[PDB]
């Protein structure tokens, strides 16, 4: 039972509310989408589909009532651009701002873009949900910001030395949402995703994120490749407890504003242990190789999720084997 | 006497080499280039004239040698432009990169402006030096950055928190520095400015600097107004200490480089003694309100600036006093 999470739902379906969404056509946007739409909120949606594709929203569609897509009002437009930002905001309760162009790969890759995207693009954002007044402003931020940090497990409080471009970009999020509850009173809040996974995360490309990538391969015959040992470990946290700790953010007491939180789960795996558990999980469904190190990769991963537990009566509720069960199935019907 | 500063000016008096300077329009920026030109060097300047004056540029030229200025490039164009970065870049030795948007208040009002200048801009130019690979890369950094940490004298190691948008972006400037060094081996030097004084700094507009506004005031005769008790303090220095700085820091060797050093003298002068100083130097050159402190402004500032004493040989010469006895003739014929 997700019980705080269960009685924000009910208030937000007696009291619907309007959202943006900004990343809306991506991964964790179109997740989000479904969700609220299910709740009846109206949402408004913001994407360029650099990364983020039309299909997401087709399916998400096929997943809600009618009435609930007439509530969805979508804008094809660019978060760079300080006049599409404020045009979306434009009566807008609640801002969910997934846009970024994520990787730490790609970071180290093209600095340039990323730092429009990730940096300009987020203050843009920022400060047209400042401007309009919004009730509040959750961000997507980066377990990655802790980077070189040799503590485990990881505590909001105590983060080291970034280690990609990737990481700078999302610590600059956090701190100006912190100059931001300083100089305007505006009082948001930064979740540190660790590593997500499930429906919609895209397995193709040369960016591909290790779950959906593997189980991609695995399902063709194709080789599972290591970046390095394979004992590089990781938190991996489905998404429906992201899901879960955005709306939870989104209509958190104001005490509860200004803050970073760890969003993931509290477990370690490696990613040894995960080609096994990848496999298994498809094998009941009815269907190895060492290379070097990724460059600006973190070695070790593991959340500390004690402070959303208290301040938001966050509940993680799934685990990496569930999750990757409730996965299989999406990725056979997507990748057939 | 400045040894190690006077041996490295007679090295490039007989080995000239090509210096970039952004912000070349701009009070420091035009200080840097009537020094380097007056050491026979090459010089590729860029500036769009947003803070900047085409008459600073003017002033330079009535100082120099016309075989002198025929080795000054100057490009009108923005560090918000890559392209323009990457072909100024092009044959450039060394980066003295000073090119921003300062003020506090400006920020606050336009956090928008301030960050595209500032982060992008700044970025930019890295990049393209990174690209180049240049000899060394010099840049403009802020006592800003200690922020709310509550040491005095400042120490570069120890940094609390931005306090404004402006400090988000010159605190950036350091973190990409740090980043690019560790990713791509590009080492930096970062030179956190305190209260910069002397010839061609703006005492007009509404961002005007203290001893520049105050001495335009004084001369005509304004209204000398006091943002709180006078008792506020700051470590005020000489420009010729900066382009020292500056000069050592591109010469410096390898291990001095990925650093941060405090440009200052490691001297506290209040605004009370301050008022004094001036109105001291001004009559012998033969010619006060109180009001609300100024909304997050810092009470008192000082520099340990040890670490560039001891790695880059610093010497912090010229003292507030008579630093402002060798400004104010350069401001009576600039204001009659
Ligand atoms: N998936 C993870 O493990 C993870 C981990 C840490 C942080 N994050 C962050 O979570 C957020 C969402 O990530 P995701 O995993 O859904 O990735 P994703 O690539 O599916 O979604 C990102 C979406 O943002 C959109 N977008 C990118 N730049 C844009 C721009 N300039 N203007 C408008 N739209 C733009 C893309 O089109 C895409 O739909 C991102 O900020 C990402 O950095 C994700
Ligand atoms: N003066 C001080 O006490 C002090 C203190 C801390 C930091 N700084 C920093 O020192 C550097 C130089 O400052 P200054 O006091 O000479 O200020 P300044 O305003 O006199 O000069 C800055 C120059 O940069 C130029 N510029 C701004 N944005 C530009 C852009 N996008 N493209 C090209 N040119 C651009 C302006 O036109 C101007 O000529 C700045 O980085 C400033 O933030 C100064």
């Amino acid at each position: 039972y997700m019980s705080r999470y269960e009685e924000i739902t009910q208030q937000l379906i007696f009291s619907p509310k309007t959202w943006l969404i900004t990343g809306v056509a991506g991964f964790i946007g179109s997740n989000l989408l479904e969700k609220l739409l299910k709740l009846n909120q109206v949402v408004i949606g913001l994407d360029n589909f650099s990364t983020g594709h039309q299909y997401n929203l087709d399916e998400v569609k096929t997943l809600v009532s009618t009435e609930q897509w007439s509530r969805f009002c979508f804008i094809e437009g660019d978060i760079r651009d300080l006049t599409t930002c404020e045009q979306v905001m434009k009566g807008v309760d609640h801002v969910l701002h997934q846009a970024a162009l994520g990787s730490v790969p790609r970071s180290i890759v093209d600095p340039i873009t990323t730092n429009a995207t990730n940096i300009t693009g987020f203050l843009n954002i920022l400060h047209a949900a400042k401007n309009a007044q919004v009730q509040s402003f959750t961000y997507a931020a980066s377990s990655s910001t802790y980077g070189d940090h040799p503590a485990l497990p990881k505590v909001e409080e105590n983060i080291g030395n970034p280690l990609s471009p990737y990481a700078v970009t999302k610590y600059v999020n956090e701190i100006y949402a912190q100059v931001y509850a300083r100089t305007y009173g505006f009082k948001t809040i930064g979740l540190r995703y660790f590593n997500v996974f499930g429906r919609r995360q895209d397995p193709n490309g040369a960016y591909a994120a290790v779950i959906p990538k593997w189980t991609a391969a695995m399902l063709k015959g194709d080789d599972v490749y290591i970046n390095g040992d394979g004992e590089t470990s990781r938190d991996f946290c489905y998404i429906d407890n992201v899901i879960q700790m955005n709306i939870l953010s989104a209509l958190a007491k104001d005490s509860a504003k200004d803050n970073i939180y760890n969003v993931a789960v509290g477990d370690r795996t490696t990613l040894n242990e995960l080609s096994g558990y990848i496999y298994d999980e498809l094998n009941l469904i009815h269907h190895i190789k060492y290379r070097e190190f990724r460059s600006g990769d973190v070695r070790h991963s593991q959340a500390d999720v004690t402070k959303a537990i208290d301040l938001l009566k966050y509940r993680p509720n799934i685990k990496i084997r569930e999750g990757l069960r409730l996965s299989m199935p999406w990725y056979v019907r997507f990748l057939k």
